[PDB]
């Protein structure tokens, strides 16, 4: 749906005052003072950033970042780090962060992080519900159909397409005139695309 910025720090200091700032920033604004919290009442389909302190009770900020990989949500981290006694890993660092911003931030800089948090996660996002639908539409085929799609696109004709599976050349006019409706294409160039876009 809408994009929100979720703020999981432990810290009223942050919790409220990023709760404002993003919201003085056109920004719906979700807090949670511990990880699990988060963990329970995250769904994975709703668009958005994460704002995530490091170290907090419980499951740190990298250990929740290792849940949210676990169970494949993709949501892009924006860490927030305290101290200089430690450095992020590869792993965290490959595991999706954004960015690391330290504590207390150049609040430009977060609000720069936030930003292509969410131009990537809105990215990542189409890309999936684009191919998704591309695989609804594919299903809709039925084998005997499939058949004619992986002719067709090869380049043979109505004619030769049945004296390749024996059937007649109307069935095929039709199982063709089926494949166009199903995958909702209206041109061959169309159908070898969707095709090859698999
Ligand atoms: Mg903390």
């Amino acid at each position: 749906a809408k994009p929100t910025v979720f703020v999981v720090d432990d810290d009223m200091s942050v919790r409220e005052g990023l709760r404002n700032l993003l919201r003085s920033a056109g920004f719906e604004v979700e807090t949670f003072d511990c990880a699990s919290t988060f963990l329970e009442h995250r769904r994975p389909e709703q668009h958005g950033c994460l704002v995530l302190d490091m170290r907090m009770p419980g499951m740190s900020g990298i250990e929740l970042q290792e849940q949210l990989t676990a169970i494949s949500d993709g949501i892009p981290i924006v860490f927030i780090t305290a101290h200089g006694d430690i450095p992020m890993t590869v792993r965290a660092m490959k595991a999706g962060a954004i960015e690391f911003l330290p504590k207390p931030f150049e609040e430009q800089a977060l609000l720069d992080a936030i930003e292509q948090g969410l131009q990537l996660n809105a990215e990542r996002r189409q890309a999936r519900e684009t191919q998704d639908q591309l695989e609804q539409l594919f299903s809709s085929l039925t084998g005997r159909e499939q058949q004619v799609l992986q002719l067709t696109i090869r380049g043979l004709m109505n004619k030769q397409i049945a004296g390749e599976l024996g059937i007649a050349e109307v069935t095929v006019k039709v199982h063709r005139h089926n494949i166009m409706q199903k995958l909702n294409v209206r041109s061959l160039a169309n159908l070898v695309h969707l095709v090859e876009k698999y």
